[PDB]
């Protein structure tokens, strides 16, 4: 796609820092892009949209290619179109805003500079940041993860991408999600179908696919951290059914694992670790701290856990244990995963796509740190805070991940009850374990 002059790009800024061992850090000075779909895209030197609501303008986009050359990203307004207003270290993502129309979440990386993304190299590291979920309700998820992107959003790779990470270009993730408007420099016009649920959304022939690491999937009564392996860690375009993922018939039938191997403390058996009044308090901010744990203690071992825990009014938490026969620790280590997906019945793609060494593989590439506002047009919320499948029953071991009704989260549901809600981010430090927090 290309650039539109109509709104100047300009990003919020978000500091984050980086920590050395013995816990000093230094201060970035991060800036925020919001993802392309969510941009206005219009016909270069005319007003003329090339998308609106669901469905592409097929004069101006015939194909895929000339889509393309003939398509526009503009400029955000990010505070008043997209819910979205950052202030020292701290990044605000509400989820319903009208303006002259109604927005509807929002995806955000973290930028180096105006036109390249932040590398992260998460291994033998660890992540840490502040939330405030207290008010996200059952259907919505307040998420921050690494995924595999480009670091120019595919600008170099690609020609016919004129914007780049500037416009928030190249999206990937381990659901090889066909609803992007253009990947690879070219638009998704060929195939196009809209969404039955979602006035806005809609999938095309290709998916853009890499490995996801889902630090944090999280409202106020249900939180999940998830490694998310692919056959190639970096992004790829897929085609048709074959992509697999929430967007393809066969799930399972790709090269990405759209399930991960989670640890979801409800979901493991504690149903009073995690939630309002818990151990870990929605109703108030808390620090989480995610590791990256290799096999010899370098940034170039085989990733062999990760790690979680939480600090809440001074106090560390380490992560609850998994109470189930057979499936026990903490955290997120290979046997955990063949144990968990054993119990629960689930198929274990994870090791088929290369379990915890393939997702490290991924983490050696440097991925790209997202913050988003979602609801689930799928399948609700359920899997992440509610009984999921819901025809099961919630006594069966993997059943039950917290206490939403499932008949909860329900989108237009959700966005006419809770067009107020909103996340809060703060706070990130990354660096070598034990360095982000009172340890260990
Ligand atoms: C839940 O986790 C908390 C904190 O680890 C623990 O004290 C409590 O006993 C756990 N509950 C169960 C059933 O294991
Ligand atoms: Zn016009
Ligand atoms: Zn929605």
């Amino acid at each position: 796609q290309q650039v539109g002059t109509s709104q100047a790009e300009v990003h919020p800024s978000m500091t984050w820092q980086s920590c050395t061992a013995g816990g000093s850090c230094t201060t970035n000075n991060g800036k925020v892009v919001i993802d392309a779909n969510w941009r206005w895209v219009h016909k270069v030197g005319d007003y003329t949209n090339c998308y609106t609501g669901n469905t592409w303008d097929t004069t101006i986009c015939p194909d895929d290619a000339t889509c393309a050359s003939n398509c526009a990203l503009e400029g955000a307004n990010y505070e008043s179109t997209y819910g979205v207003t950052a202030s020292g270290n701290s990044l605000r993502l509400n989820f319903v805003t009208t303006s002259q129309q109604k927005n509807i979440g929002s995806r955000l990386y973290m930028m180096k500079d105006d036109s390249t993304y932040e590398m992260f190299k998460l291994l033998n590291q660890e992540f840490t940041f502040d939330v405030d979920v207290s008010n996200l309700p059952c259907g919505l998820n307040g998420a921050l993860y690494f995924v595999a992107m480009d670091a120019d959003g595919g600008m170099s790779k690609y020609p016919t991408n004129k914007a780049g990470a500037k416009y928030g270009t190249g999206y990937c993730d381990s659901q090889c999600p066909r609803d992007l408007k253009f990947i690879n420099g070219q638009a998704n016009v060929e195939g196009w179908q809209p969404s039955s649920n979602d006035a806005n959304a809609g999938t095309g022939n290709h998916g853009s696919c890499c490995a996801e690491m889902d630090i944090w999937e999280a409202n106020s009564i249900s939180t999940a951290f998830t490694p998310h392996p692919c056959d190639t860690p970096g992004q790829v375009m897929c085609t048709g059914d074959a992509c697999g993922g929430t967007y393809s018939s066969d799930r399972y039938g790709g090269t990405c694992d759209p399930d991960g191997c989670d640890f979801n403390s409800f979901r493991q058996g504690n149903k009073t670790f995690y939630g309002p009044g818990m151990t870990v308090d929605t109703k108030s901010k808390f620090t989480v701290v995610t590791q990256f744990i290799t096999d010899d203690g370098t940034s170039s071992g085989t990733l062999k856990e990760i790690k979680r825990f939480y600090v809440q009014n001074g106090k560390v938490i380490p992560n609850s244990e998994s109470t189930w026969t057979g499936v026990s620790g903490n955290s997120i280590t290979t046997e955990y995963c063949t144990a968990q997906k054993s119990l629960f019945q689930d198929q274990n793609v994870f090791e088929k796509h290369g379990g915890l060494e393939g997702m490290g593989a991924a983490l050696a590439q440097g991925m790209v740190l997202v913050m988003s506002l979602w609801d689930d047009h799928s399948a609700n919320m359920l899997w992440l805070d509610s009984n999921y499948p819901t025809t099961a029953s919630s006594t069966t071991p993997g059943v039950a991940r917290g206490t939403c009704d499932i008949s909860s989260g329900v989108p237009a549901d959700v966005e006419a009850n809770h067009p107020d809600a909103y996340v809060v981010y703060s706070n990130i430090k990354v660096g070598p374990i034990g360095s982000t927090f009172n340890s260990g």
